[PDB]
């Protein structure tokens, strides 16, 4: 045979462009004297294009370093390294009915999209690119200069590839030097065991630290979207680009305990999520488990949904409603002629988020009460199952 | 230094979900008797479900493998193993303004595309998939039955995940069995030499068939976009899902000649590429080079447009017209005086399509005379430029 | 530029030929009737070819699955998947001055290390390998049979490829069915920070257990070599065939305490490693850490002692003398006329056994005291050094 | 099902050292002005230390870049990017009974070979590598000084790690800065076809130029055993430092007609390979075909063998008569009553060498009369074989 004869497990993937893994420092095509985007602190030069601390600058000192992050349309994100502020366009107007691009914290908004487009230069055949925004109605393009220090914006004018017009010039970038991005390795898949089924009446299992995780899924989460006080903006951005998400599950106990022959029993089983543990994810991914057991995202993370889930291999919500915390008192009596150690587990699916250094920020756990079982030494065919109530 | 002091070549990526380079068997989530997808030659068993040769068939028998090629803007081509035909949402109507889908030759219509939806049942946690179309108006579903022989249609009457409905089950698809694709690898990128410069009176430099090619781009089209009526529907389809476009670079000589001492020459410089070229690159890949030497797509391959431009390093042509043959005589003038071996060349762009085997296809190359130049020995400073009128 | 302005990891590797990473059923290349290595409990059917249950089986039931091991010199330990013993070449004669191979526990000794050799079929042009001893003194051969069952031993009678002699066909062994051996997947890399500088007076430092870890290597261990009581010997092979042994460095806290101005304070400076955990080490893996602070193998370990010290990237010892534990106390003035956090570490390396489900079976630690710093809080130029003694 | 019901093809591999894919500078590790090895023109700065033209130089200024091709058995072939010649432990005496390195054109011979030992500095924990010759029983080390311009040499003065020795200082190597070797791309693997057989009457099947090829196994070839008069020692070292030599099968038409019913044809067969192409392999690569049709490797290539024989998936030649030209006259009879194409294959064996930028230098083909066959339309059981003679 030409493949092997027990199962194997798989690489995770998690596909991403070039420019979704690289700070680049964007350059104007067309530029004599090296502009580019620029974080200069000091202001335009022209008339008609003023700047102050919020602006998008271009100059030729003091380059910006940039990452694309793919949102799940094919738009980008365009965040700078060094503060961890996204560009957005601002719906203020400067002359002309056109709106100046600003630095500013990510919020997943559409003022905060760009399309990049691959275009060029008609008579030199040399390629270069654009950003335009709102379905290609607008185009980036520095504020009426090439070669000197002013701002970015965006335009309604917007001229065709032939004839070639001169103001397609301040629309026009190319990449230059770039630091890489930081990026969690994918951890390969494991396989889950069976719910684990004790093998004497002093086998009281496995308890949740010590359960061995089966990995089914893992994401990469652009840093934009994770809140990790622990770090400040630049550690982050330069050392955790990308976050890991790790998607696991488990056999988490709800109890162990021998049943005596012809005795009952009261246990509390505890189940689901508790708003302590939603509440948490919400703060710091902007997501939470639905009441389907699905991943529901709120805007933050929203653009991204797909990718993440696709990722993650869990499905997307269809509820807002979240999953809750169900605490139920059980009673249960063992019928059997003999004492029985019953033990019961439901799949717990574990979502951790990981560092680039491989450090734990934190886990959340859904303990999933659809998928559940009680197991028993001795048992069927020689006991008859536990009854419940 | 951590980083080599020469420059090294690249892998080219051009990354596909796992369902597009697989053709899996799509079972039934809910039937309890091994229904799926099926091209089974027997009719409908159910009234009000009336099947033809067109229909997609339901059975537990002959099932299909099927593979989901990746459009650029997420949704499918879902096309069969054996007979390379699509899944179509007919524009007829059934019973309860339903429509069939049926199984027709690749157009590349908005009527064969479909959008997977990772789902699953609300009570048990486990996972299926769905097919929508119209922006999730209309869902895939088999024409009434679980468990006998039918149709498949698409349906405007879908039910919410929760509170859950008979209805959804009709819906409900797992992958089973499968085929792996058949997928080229992608070449390594490799630079381009300087035009080439003579080295002596006698140098006649390189003629176009012994030019060394630089690797700069590769696609991998889905063997429903190309025309290769070498092989037959089943050949094509299972040695040959994807077929590999390679985009290479190389110097392509238009002249060489020692132009004597004070003398004139006239030559015809051929450039630019011909209608025949443009032809055969329409009628196979339904692709050509525009105006701009951009790429331009008609209808049935525009779906792929943009990974395939992403994956050439080329761009979307911004003009209809079709490039064209520049057929020109030029009249040469050596004023230095000595003889002086003079070449010329343009920068060819050349597109070849191969076979998973590596055989070629074809290969169909834009003479680019916007990147040209003149060489020569001697050369600047010792020699004047040769001029031209 | 065209590489990273920062650093970038690198993927760690362990290369292993396909046989080292597969358990092949081995078929004699000739028999008619299916005959190859076999588990069988009954015996041999042949007199002059006695069989035991240490023999190694020829039969056409009851295969056993076999993985060959690769050592350091090219030769192979051939491993069996069901019991985790090796093929071993006895000492003791069979008539004919051949020796039986029987199965053993690993050793490491000579008689356990098999040479394959790719060969084949003169007239026919059929490839198949064999197993020689002794410097190709010795080949690997069925006693007598091609389609009975009996042993397998090792002759002296060795023939050439032409002209071709009958009884080579009892040493020809070609791969068959297999199962994937369990691997785990190796970490990337990562930057070890610079020893911690207090930020101020109350900065305490950072604990041992709380240090972020620096991988730096990592090697993959046979399971044969690894003694894991936790799991029986089919659990072992089947699913951690081989162990993931990582090299991680850290800084490892000493001390940290304010020194008032002008105080003395006395402290115990704990380093090296203790004879505990140096036996605990020799005991699990059959290696230790030599007082040059190299890796020391025993004879268990030793036949991959160069690959697994190359994937780890840590050098062989070359002395027999453990490495000690050093408790030195130590006496500290501050000379400064300021109260000064002051913090000591050494540089930790740290050996992690890992199973193929990521579970840490055990780390070994040795405390580096020749890579130790101390850092304060101020500190030179405002501060003159910590004075010792 | 877990795995394709088809067969896939599978990557060929053939893994190096990170030290065989880089041409490191050299430098001494104990150094305090930056020497290293060096391709000075300028002489020995010190007695008993002389220098010429064929030393290898320490010095620093006009640093070598080396690459290190890893043979067999682990050792070392030392190679310059510059010029791409090797060390070589010249059997002169120096003083002392010390050899000199000098640089010299590759011969395979053992004073080319060097085997590479990890180690460090027993006080500082700092590691360095440094160079064997003769199993360990001499060192290279510099002539002498640390910080002079001087010359390499090996020696039998060796000391041990502990007591550290000032000797030691002058073997103590570490890489520096580096440029990456050019390697191929290995081709990924293909399936043969069977044997093609006629569809036809006139289906004169398929011409040698014309047949598919199977890629089965592929080697990468340091270019020091390459003789490819096309480039100069530079452009080859530095352009395709490693060639790539592809095997693989296609099958080799010996001829192909009609033979009418009850008529005899009498048909040249020619198969086997002529000695022309033998001794063009040997001139160019240093290998032959065996009369077994295994690979036979003169000195030249014999100490990588092992490793181009695993890449290619062909075995090592266990003869030394080269393979002939076999040229055989065949007399044909059809028995049948009705006319039938017959046409005869063999099955070629192909190897063909390819530089980093996908030329082909040579192809050479031993057409394998042990595997091959007489194919027709019609066929069996319709037809009775053809009769031969």
């Amino acid at each position: 045979t030409n493949y092997p004869l027990n199962t194997t497990p798989t690489s995770l993937n998690y596909n991403l462009p070039e420019i979704s893994k690289k700070f680049y420092n964007l350059k104007n095509k067309y530029s004599r004297n090296g502009y580019g985007l620029s974080k200069t602190e000091f202001p335009s030069s022209i008339e008609n294009c003023p700047s102050n601390e919020y602006s998008i600058m271009y100059d030729n000192k003091d380059p910006r370093f940039l990452i694309r992050f793919l949102l799940d349309d094919g738009r980008y994100i365009i965040a700078d390294r060094d503060d961890g502020e996204v560009f957005d366009e601002a719906p203020t107007y400067l002359d002309n009915n056109n709106h100046p691009i600003i630095s500013r914290h990510y919020t997943g908004e559409e003022r905060q999209k760009f399309e990049q487009v691959g275009s060029g230069d008609y008579i030199t055949g040399e390629q270069f690119f654009q950003f335009y925004t709102q379905n290609k109605t607008r185009v980036l393009s520095n504020c009426r200069a090439l070669d000197s220090r002013t701002i970015l914006l965006s335009t309604a004018k917007i001229f065709p590839i032939y004839p070639p017009a001169s103001e397609t010039q301040l629309t026009a970038f190319v990449n230059s030097s770039f630091y890489a991005a930081a990026i969690p390795q994918l951890p390969q898949t494991s396989l889950l065991e069976n719910i684990p089924e004790p093998t004497s009446l002093d086998d009281s299992g496995v308890l949740p630290k010590d359960a061995v995780r089966a990995v089914k899924g893992s994401a990469l989460l652009p840093c934009i979207i994770v809140h990790d006080p622990n770090l400040n903006n630049s550690d982050k951005m330069k050392f955790n680009t990308y976050y890991l998400l790790e998607y696991k599950e488990y056999w988490h106990q709800l109890w162990s305990q021998i049943i005596p022959a012809h005795q009952t029993v009261k246990i509390q089983e505890r189940t689901g999520i508790s708003e302590v543990v939603q509440n948490s994810m919400i703060e710091d991914l902007n997501m939470y488990i639905g009441a389907d057991f699905g991943m529901y995202f709120y805007l933050r993370s929203s653009g991204f949904k797909e990718q993440i889930t696709r990722g993650l291999n869990r499905p997307l919500s269809q509820t807002t409603t979240q999953l809750g915390e169900r605490v139920e008192e059980m009673e249960y009596y063992n019928s059997n002629d003999l004492d029985v150690r019953y033990v019961k587990y439901a799949l717990a699916r574990e979502f951790t988020l990981k560092r680039v250094n491989g450090e734990i920020v934190k886990n959340w756990v859904a303990v999933d009460y659809r998928m559940a079982g009680i197991q028993s030494y001795p048992n069927a065919p020689i006991t008859n199952p536990l009854t419940l109530t």
